[PDB]
């Protein structure tokens, strides 16, 4: 619950600061598949989280094959319009499925590890992401990873 | 000053908890030489820090050649009596110079990086370091590294 509070605080903060439509926290599994573990979403949009607090699966073969991809280097990806990005069909279909028109996705490092990703999404319109927003999100994610690691340090020692 | 407060808090905490004679924070330079940047020492012992707040040089060729040595793996070294440890003369002479009879030295990780070391020292007598003290110091150091990284995140972004 203490972790969910941290995810909720960060995700709502992002959504508030960037005035995006949806924020997602995605956590990598050991095999580099991953799970959504938090969503902040404006009420006008169908939420990804169902009433059991389950999420849908995004089975991203590319992240998994590349063991986190660019995010291993602490890089982000900002895409203003998914429909003009030249993506592979299976990837675009998931973007469409999750009502992602434009996204800014940054890595979450927990100590030395690429623990997950933090995504900010625009749902109804493309969005030209500014350099400052990319830099800000990256900082928010670093802060989130520190919060996560701090919580782990306290939760499991004494 | 905000960093010195963190070093002072941690170092005094260690010295208090382990009832050792001296605690040192050592920070690695880019070339894996290093500098002492804080000491907590019981009043009975000559301090390493002079009145200018300068420290003496410990020019450890082995740490430097091995780019941090065992500490890169997050390992510690606990030595109960330096005089029976089989050390190389140049290393033993520095131990003697700094009035180190027994030491417990752990790595300080700042995010993904081996930033430095945290050392607890007994000055006047050997000391059998217990597994629990090794495990505790390791945790204190992880916490210190998190504090350091958090301070860096806040100091240099906005
Ligand atoms: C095809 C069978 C499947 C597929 C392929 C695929 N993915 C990518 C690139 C990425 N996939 C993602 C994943 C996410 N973005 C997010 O916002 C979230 C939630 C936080 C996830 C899980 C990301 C970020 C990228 C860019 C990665 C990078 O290192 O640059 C590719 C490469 C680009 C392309 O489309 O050609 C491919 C082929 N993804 C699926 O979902 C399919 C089922
Ligand atoms: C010889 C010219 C010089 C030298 C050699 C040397 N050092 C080591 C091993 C270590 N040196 C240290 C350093 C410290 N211990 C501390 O508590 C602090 C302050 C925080 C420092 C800087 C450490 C921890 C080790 C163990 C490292 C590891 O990876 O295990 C060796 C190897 C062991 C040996 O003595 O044979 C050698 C040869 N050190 C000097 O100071 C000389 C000038």
């Amino acid at each position: 619950g203490s972790l969910q509070n941290i995810f909720r605080a960060t995700s709502d903060e992002v959504r508030h600061l960037l005035s995006c439509d949806r924020v997602l926290v995605y956590r990598f599994n050991p095999d580099w598949s991953g799970e959504f573990i938090h969503e902040s979403v404006a009420q006008m949009w169908e939420p990804l989280k169902d009433l059991q607090n389950n999420f849908p699966l995004w089975q991203d073969t590319y992240l998994q094959e590349n063991e986190g991809g660019r995010y291993r280097n602490h890089e982000s990806l900002a895409v203003g319009d998914v429909e003009t990005a030249g993506f592979t069909d299976c990837h675009l279909d998931n973007l469409r499925r999750f009502e992602i028109r434009a996204f800014l996705t940054v890595p979450v490092f927990v100590g030395e590890q690429l623990w997950g990703l933090l995504g900010a999404y625009q749902n109804g319109a493309p969005r030209h992401w500014q350099a400052r927003e990319i830099h800000l999100l990256h900082q928010i994610a670093n802060q989130l990873g520190v919060a996560v690691y701090q919580a782990q340090l306290l939760a499991r020692f004494q």
